[PDB]
């Protein structure tokens, strides 16, 4: 009866990032609290995700595929399988020029595929990544905090409805301890 | 010469993209209406901008030795900022890809947003430095729906582009509204 937690780091400042510091503290805290849980950490900056281009869009089509497109498609299936395998989804999404980091944006463009991560129904589109609890490490800032509706909308589209946002500005680590203890 | 126009294409669907079809129709319409105007068209998909890395993020700020990649990134940044300042009308084609702008346009934005170059800090607060520009946005139209409109308004306003006009399309009507924008 273990839980699998996926942690997604996207900051480009590496160990210098406050978001990555809070993500690592989150890993240590969850490992201490639930010694049996299995934690997977993917760094989207250290190992980047390719940019969504026309050839990538061709590779991710529901329907001939070049070697490049086969590699890209294989990577997309890897990310989707890893995402569906984990019960808790921790996403570190700091704000770069009023948007999420490009790395995480590539991740999103590679995990959003019709018929795999969502489907069309007579009642409308519905997501297929079900039963996930998502926690978002983000910053807090005519509002400029448009990242929250974007992440809630995107994640909800692929079926991740249960999304909690924790904002960072000591106090943030007490909040993350409350999240891990919940 | 009367107006220098900058057109930024960002769609990844190439000839089939409604964004690029309406962008080309906009260029042909503008040079048809103002035969003296000079139009520069940059295609962010044909010639992509590199993604902002932790290495490149150090080139766009004031100390140590710059790596060749960082020199290339800084040079390209100054080229984009200079080209942006040189034009008076800024036409941006920003279709919606999974509730966000295309990554090509986003990399362009991350390369033109530089402290002390396109925006400065004041006693009153931050202020943009790309002044006297008329921007027009070619975008799509959809709980929450279009998040790209307040995002583009916010970022463009931050670097000083306050006069921003949004044109929503999908692929007849769209060409009529674009013709009205050109004639406006």
């Amino acid at each position: 009866a273990m839980s699998k937690v996926l942690v997604l780091k996207s900051s480009i400042l590496a160990t210098s990032s406050q978001s990555n510091q809070l993500a690592d503290f989150f890993v240590e805290q969850w490992q201490a609290a639930h010694a049996g849980d299995q934690i997977t950490v993917r760094d989207l900056a250290a190992q980047p995700i390719p940019v969504l281009d026309g050839e990538l869009v061709g590779a991710l089509r529901p329907s001939a595929l070049t070697p490049r497109q086969q590699e890209a498609l294989a990577l997309s299936d890897e990310l989707i399988a890893e995402l569906q395998a984990n019960d808790v989804i921790v996403i570190a999404a700091p704000m770069y020029n009023f948007n999420i980091p490009t790395q995480l944006k590539n991740y999103f463009d590679m995990i959003a595929r019709a018929g795999v991560t969502f489907r069309y129904t007579e009642k409308g589109p519905e997501g297929l990544v079900t039963g996930k609890r998502a926690i978002i490490l983000t910053s807090r800032g005519t509002p400029t905090d448009l990242v929250v509706p974007y992440l809630r909308l995107f994640l909800g589209f692929i079926g991740i409805t249960d999304v909690e946002f924790v904002f960072a500005e000591a106090d943030a680590k007490t909040l993350l301890a409350q999240v891990v203890a919940a």
